[PDB]
RNA sequence: AGAUCAAUGGUCUGAAGCUACCAUUUGAGAGAUUAUAACUGAACGCCUCUAAGUUAGAAUCUCGCCUUGUCAAGGCGAAAAU
């Protein structure tokens, strides 16, 4: 069944603008600007008023209609990124071996050492627009921060999956660095 | 003394050439991705690696390096003398 019309709207708080057209959005706020392309979906996106963006679909099937809220949530994430940003805190857990985490290449690469005592050095590059920092106060804590949630979470996932155990049971060899918290930069 | 014959008379040494893991030398990179693990995220106001979109990804696959390249829209250039 092809529903005649189905739409959703996103409302923008004060201080941020979107200026959408041709299915590419250009959200801008205090923390810069994020541009996202949504041309893989054949919906109609337009400005209705001053701070409302409407995403609409004519004659869509279940699978196409499922994407309206997806796009709206993506735009909401852009708003959050430009207002308060994104910050992922990850904790290192080990039984015996301290996981030594450092930054090199102009603070653009994360190096993991001593993970389970292996002499190999694990190198993870950081996506553009994302930064990293070790906590000097809270030990064993690494923070990856940025505007774009997609890239921030991709960097966090890269770091988390970089540390994996092999040939030993993960039910009790729990060593590794895990994403413990997902929050915003500005205290909410 | 010099040699010849015995279908290579026989024994010892034997260069040269050929030749032995029986001697010596040389053998390696990317790209898209599978299984899989994940990101964001609906459907299904919650969840979810999946539906749209994203990551990492291999003795596999494609290419690179390497061999041929008298190739019928007679495969295609440069340049010399005619």
């Amino acid at each position: 069944m092809k529903l005649i019309e189905s739409n959703d709207t996103v409302v923008f708080p004060e201080g941020v603008t979107f200026t959408v057209k041709n299915r590419i959005v250009h959200v801008t706020g205090p923390r810069g600007t994020i541009r996202k392309d949504f041309r893989h979906l054949h919906m109609e996106m337009e400005r209705i008023g001053k701070s409302t963006l409407r995403v609409r679909k004519w004659f869509g099937v279940r699978k196409e209609l499922a994407a309206i809220r997806t796009v709206c949530s993506h735009i909401k994430n852009m708003i959050k990124g430009v207002t308060v940003g994104f910050r992922y805190k990850m904790r290192s857990v080990y039984a015996h071996f301290p996981i030594n985490v450092t930054l090199q290449d102009g603070n653009r690469t994360v190096e993991i050492r001593n993970f389970l005592g292996e002499k190999i050095v694990r190198r993870v590059p950081l996506p553009e627009g994302v930064i990293a920092t070790i906590s000097t106060a809270q030990k064993d804590e690494i923070v990856v921060e940025g505007n774009d949630v997609q890239f921030v979470s991709q960097a966090a996932a890269r770091i988390q999956q970089s540390t994996a155990v092999k040939e030993k049971d993960i039910r009790k060899f729990l060593d590794g660095i895990y994403v413990s918290e997902k929050t915003t930069i500005v205290p909410t």
